[PDB]
């Protein structure tokens, strides 16, 4: 019962008033954590928090736009005196889409994805370390993507970032697993999302079908709890079988 | 959430049971409410499982079985197709064997027993257990593998090389059966805590020279390994299908 | 030292399994393009007989027995014909020869499985374990799988095939690894689909070539010397750094999406 | 025939940070095999060193100075590179990189976006510039040199090994777009070789050694040449087998 329970548990979740980080944020205080949340968007983080807090649920949140540095810094700050310096779990959700031939990326499209796809987990995962050592139980959870390990038109930018994140992954289990924190990304195909609403793909897919964000969310809680504690370094895919066909 | 982090009400086999991992994942199994039948070549270690299993009423039947003959197989299939009147919904092929030569010292017999006791065993168990699979409405098959299947350990040759036929045989179930709502998928354990027994010495050297590349720095422990076997049988894994997971404290990426 | 002398294969030895058609044959003639003194053997004599009287016309240093690979008597006997010919030393091993059958998993009966295991995967592994002595003893040693890039993906019927040869590819990094201290090098080649005498009948069914050159980026099947050039160039003294790797040549079929 | 397919006659070539260790041994194989080279580096003095060194020996190499890190001195490069090979290009090596070995804790702002300028908006920028010459080519072949540490944690790698894993996964969607112009793309990923840029890791190689330039730049000119038709989208480990050593 104790292996399979998040209870007593603080997290945090970047960009979870929509899509997968949504479903994350339920799925976490399913299981007992308290969790901090953000968006760019007050109006929507404010309406997000009233449901929850209508539903027993101990959610928190504050307006960052974690492709800013100095934002990040901020929301670490708030994060820490919430929490008090303790800190079990940091879900990087929070992303950026570009889809374009090779051709066709500007500058602002390759600053715009690396900002928000790999420098804001990297960042955040270095700003919440001193918060992850005082938990004595961290565990670091990368949300990637499936097209990391493929090539899919138009991927080329977001896919090399989510390339970049898998590796860290590695880089974060290894280098941190003498503080007692597990760093794991886990790597979804084709969900159906708010970012995703904006017959090939599922063609391709051996389920026939695109995924739900619960089918994701269910393994992020997974890999935070004590059942989970041999499990670091590791990507995992969420794709119906989509990339070995 | 409970209805998608539940087991209850499902039917499945584990081989291998009576000890170490195969007994964990037929405790994690059955503490999430499912039916569990499993199978050992060692009757008198099976029998004292089995009994002990009802006293805490745990759900649990066994016949004995040698997972490297073929006929064994198929009889084995026959008694959990009755006892679960023809519906599994997960296949657990814990079973295997392991052998540490240097490559020259294998012999036609170790490389025979090797294939047959850890791809043989587990291709034609899939098969056998693709009617019954598939009458639940809802499979689930894991593969208990090895993290030495993406790395070159010392002595593991063909024992590696088989559990790097069973990674890809995983992905084959995943895409071929995947219309009969039946997932594949498997844990790659690392170093793993071994069973002791009255008679056998384990090898301290060797244990410590693996638990000494882990960055965690410690050795697995056997409900490490089930419960990810419980999560992947669950509805909440249901978009999970053909992976191969590394359970090993990051002993693989560990440079 | 000399970009003249990395780029060579002059004075050295090797065995090729599978000569007489397809990529083992592309292998063999590249090996001698390099410099190689070049042994192969095939099961059918006339057609080994054929292939070695056109090796001696073109003035090609290539010498062959009849051998299934499949047999372990037959292994150990090509191993000490091989060691007789070249003297007990052998700088390549190239494990060209296998097997296929397309079926459903439901389908495979036993004797597939017996079948695709003894040709892909043991034929290979005992072939190392007997080359291992002259291998070592040639001071240069150059092991190459053929595997298959379909040991990475799902392609419907594959699967005891791709299983066998995903064994081939772990096989190769143990190799690796325990003979690296006898100067032996061991790397694998997973081609996708190549234009072969055993590819033919699939080439002819004009649906299944649809389907599998529509996932090739390239818009093709490959040619067996676009396989063969590499193993070539893993013999080489220029690839004294490339070890325990496996390289697709599938023109980017696998990581297509 | 075999000479034709080994080989690099009248090719063209743009080889970045072609003053040292590995992209200089890359320049060599390159016109070993015939090919005429272009190849830049930040350092003037040293590529003029270089370039007479090669001119001495009677190599067709030119060079430029260029910071491959900034957007403006990679246009000026291809526009130079365009004209000296009158906008046809064969091979483009992005060789040039960066390094900053720290633990995680350590990287700064300015490390992180110096990594990734130099080892990842570097390479993809000259990818886009160079496409219509590769194009205009006919036969096209780009190689990135990587890193064998974007697969495992090498302490002090974080930051420099996620930026060769983004080159990994660049190289698999540039060789599936650019597929339909005849141009391939494939990385090379080094262990520990000697270079000016470089008993823990040695003790990890099976071969038990570190390796040399050449042994890189040998399998980058195989690449390039016409026999490697059927290569594309591959990530290859040039490390003696320090990955999968266990
Ligand atoms: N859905 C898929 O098919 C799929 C596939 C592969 C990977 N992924 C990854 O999964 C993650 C979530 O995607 P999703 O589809 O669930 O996205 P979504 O439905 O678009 O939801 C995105 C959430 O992130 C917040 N957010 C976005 N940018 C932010 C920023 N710069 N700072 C702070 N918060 C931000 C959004 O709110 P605001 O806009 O209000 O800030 C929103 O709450 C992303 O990393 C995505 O790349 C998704
Ligand atoms: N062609 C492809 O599309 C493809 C793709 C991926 C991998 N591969 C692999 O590449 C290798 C060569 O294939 P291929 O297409 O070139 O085959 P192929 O055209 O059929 O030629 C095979 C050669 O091997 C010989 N051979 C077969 N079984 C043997 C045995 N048991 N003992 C000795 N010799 C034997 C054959 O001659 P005899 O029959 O006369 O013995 C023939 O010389 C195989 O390992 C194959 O699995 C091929
Ligand atoms: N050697 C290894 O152990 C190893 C291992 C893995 C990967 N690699 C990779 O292999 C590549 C070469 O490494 P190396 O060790 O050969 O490095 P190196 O010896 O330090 O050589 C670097 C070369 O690139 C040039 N360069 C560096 N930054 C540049 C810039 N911004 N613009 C233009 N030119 C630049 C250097 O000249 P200036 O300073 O004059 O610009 C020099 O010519 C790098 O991508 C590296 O990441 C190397
Ligand atoms: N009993 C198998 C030996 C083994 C040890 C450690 C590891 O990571 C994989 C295999
Ligand atoms: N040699 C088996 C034939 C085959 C192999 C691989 C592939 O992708 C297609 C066909």
């Amino acid at each position: 019962e104790k292996r399979w329970s998040l209870e007593g548990t603080t997290a945090l979740v970047t960009g979870g008033t929509k899509g997968i980080g949504h479903a994350i944020v339920e799925e976490l205080v399913g299981f007992g954590a308290r969790v901090y949340t953000c968006s760019r968007n007050e109006a929507e983080l404010r309406k997000c928090l009233q449901e929850w807090e209508n539903l027993k649920y101990d959610v928190t949140g504050s307006v960052c736009d974690v492709s800013s540095r100095t934002e990040r810094e901020k929301l670490a700050e708030e994060v820490s005196s919430v929490f008090n310096g303790k800190l079990n779990i940091l879900i990087n959700n929070a992303g950026g889409y570009v889809n374009k031939p090779i051709d066709g990326f500007t500058a602002e499209d390759f600053s715009f994805l690396v900002a928000v796809n790999l420098e804001s987990a990297f960042h955040l995962c270095q700003l919440a370390h001193p918060m992850l050592k005082a938990s004595g139980t961290g565990s670091i959870v990368h949300i990637s993507s499936c097209c990391a390990q493929i090539a899919i038109p138009g991927h080329s930018i977001y896919s090399s970032t989510k390339g970049a994140i898998n590796q860290l992954t590695r880089n974060l289990a290894c280098e941190w697993a003498k503080d007692n924190i597990r760093t794991n990304s886990i790597a979804p195909g084709a969900i159906r999302t708010p970012g995703t609403e904006s017959d090939r793909e599922v063609s391709r897919v051996p389920f026939g079908r695109i995924g739900e964000p619960e089918e994701v969310a269910s393994l992020a809680a997974f890999l935070c709890m004590p059942s989970a504690s041999y499990i670091t370094g590791q990507v995992i895919c969420v794709d119906g079988g989509r990339t070995i066909n």
